Parts: C-alpha cells; sequence; structure tokens
C-alpha cells in the first residue's frame, strides 16, 4: 500500500537510535532504515511513498536513494554537513520548492509564529560536526540567519483536540512547535487516526522504538511543557 501511513506502519517496532546519519568521514548519504530517529523515520517514509512501483512490483533501491536525497539535502545537493536540512523549517521549505510538500497549516490555522533560529551554532558541543569546525558553526549561523525572522503558520497546541481536526489527515507529517530558545521544532511524526483520536506514529526516545502514541497527539502535547503546537505537512505527488 502506497501510502504515508501505511508505510509509516510498516516501521513500528523499529529502534529508536540517536545520530545515525553522524559517521565520520564526509557527508555522504546515509541509509539506515533500521535503526531510526524522528526525522529520519519520516524522511524514508516520505522517500519511500514518493517512488512510483515498478512494473514488476516492490520500487528501485536507486530510485529511494535519489528521492531520499532529495528530502535530506537543500535542493537535493550533497555539498558538506550545513547542505543537510537540519532545521525542520529548512526541510519544509525544500519541500514545498521542490514541489513534493505542502503546508497544510499555512492553508487553515489562521496563528503564526515568527522563526527564532539559533540552536545548533549556540551549542555546537552537542554536533560532532560543530564541535570542531568553526567553518561549518559560522555556515550554520548564515543559514540561521536566512530562516529566522520569518513567519510561518502554526496550530497552538490548546486548538488541537483529541479528536484532531477534519483537515489534519491519515498520513499527514506533523512537526511540534517548541519554547526551547533558538529552535522551531523539537518532534515529528505521522498522523494516525484510531477510535476517534488523532494520534501519532513516531521514532519514541523514550520507548526505544517506533511506537503508535498510546494517548492523543492532543494529550502528548499538553503534557509537554516546552511543546507548543504543530505544523501539519502532507506528500504532494
Ligand atoms: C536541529 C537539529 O538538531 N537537527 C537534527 C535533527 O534533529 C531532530 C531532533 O529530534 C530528535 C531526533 C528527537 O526529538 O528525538 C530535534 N532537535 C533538537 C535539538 O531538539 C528537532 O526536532 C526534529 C529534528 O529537530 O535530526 C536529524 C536526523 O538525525 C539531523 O540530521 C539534524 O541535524
Ligand atoms: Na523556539
Amino acid at each position: 500500500g502506497k501510502d504515508m501511513l501505511s508505510n509509516g506502519i510498516k516501521y513500528l517496532d523499529v529502534p529508536y537510535v540517536a545520530h545515525t546519519l553522524e559517521a565520520d568521514g564526509p557527508e555522504e548519504l546515509v541509509i539506515n532504515c533500521d535503526e531510526v530517529d524522528c526525522t529520519t523515520l519520516v524522511e524514508y517514509v516520505l522517500a519511500e511513498t514518493l517512488t512510483p512501483k515498478l512494473a514488476d512490483g516492490d520500487i528501485s533501491e536507486s530510485a529511494f536513494a535519489d528521492n531520499l536525497q532529495k528530502i535530506r539535502y537543500r535542493d537535493g545537493k550533497i555539498d558538506g554537513y550545513t547542505s543537510r536540512l537540519h532545521y525542520i523549517a529548512d526541510w519544509i521549505n525544500n519541500g514545498v520548492r521542490n514541489g513534493f510538500l505542502q503546508d497544510v497549516t499555512g492553508a487553515m490555522s489562521p496563528d503564526t509564529e515568527r522563526l527564532s533560529i539559533s540552536y545548533m551554532s549556540s551549542h555546537p558541543q552537542l554536533y560532532k560536526q560543530l564541535a570542531n569546525s568553526p567553518e561549518n558553526v559560522a555556515k550554520m549561523k548564515k543559514i540561521e540567519q536566512s530562516l529566522s525572522g520569518k513567519e510561518v503558520h502554526y496550530l497552538p497546541k490548546a486548538k488541537l483536540p483529541a479528536d484532531g481536526l477534519p483537515w489534519i489527515k491519515d498520513g499527514d507529517i506533523i512537526a511540534i512547535t517548541t519554547n526551547t530558545p533558538g529552535l522551531d521544532v523539537a518532534h515529528m511524526g505521522i498522523a494516525f487516526y484510531a477510535d476517534n483520536k488523532l494520534l501519532l506514529v513516531h521514532a519514541s526516545s523514550t520507548d526505544k522504538k517506533v511506537v503508535v502514541s498510546k494517548v492523543p497527539l492532543s494529550q502528548m502535547l499538553k503534557d509537554n511543557n516546552k511543546w507548543t503546537g504543530i505544523r501539519v505537512l502532507r506528500m504532494k505527488k
């Protein structure tokens, strides 16, 4: 079944592992579908779903890689660590610009927030390729400055009911907005309705694997004082 939700569900129980893209050496396309975090999960699922079926069945491994590269890197060009779309605002913009994402909250929510993005250059010790690369830090600062100050639409968490909203659909990509200083998004997953509740399929660092949430997305948001709302994105084909 070639849809976002069904391809997400195929990842249930896959282990959560941090830093799977961060091997020593040059930035190259890393494919690790057996160990994921919240972002790489969404990237693999989107890449698979974008890839057409072969006349034989299943998909071309090179086509999958090529599509993953378009999702993960700025205009699909691999050119050092800083070419990876580290910030989700930037990742969203890349998908919108290149025609494979649309911004659903931009079409449905009257609420906006102004981006203020500086986390990585402020905390370079947290990133292997920043911790001892002054050049990469300077490059990231320019990217951060380019992103910061723009307004984006979002759904404040108080406005998300347990039963979701009718314009949020199964398979939508959910990006959780955050009050962490200098950071736009803290977590991601895939929308899934069950028992008239909007749940999230996501790579859970707490449960150490990909799960369906046991409570609605609304409750996930309410329970976390750093989480402020969501952006809702949708694959476009
Ligand atoms: C800004 C940032 O940290 N970007 C990284 C991203 O973090 C994610 C991180 O979420 C983690 C994985 C989680 O919630 O378990 C979050 N980063 C921080 C600093 O909270 C944020 O939300 C999605 C994305 O940015 O991860 C990518 C894949 O490994 C990395 O390529 C990318 O560098
Ligand atoms: Na923030």
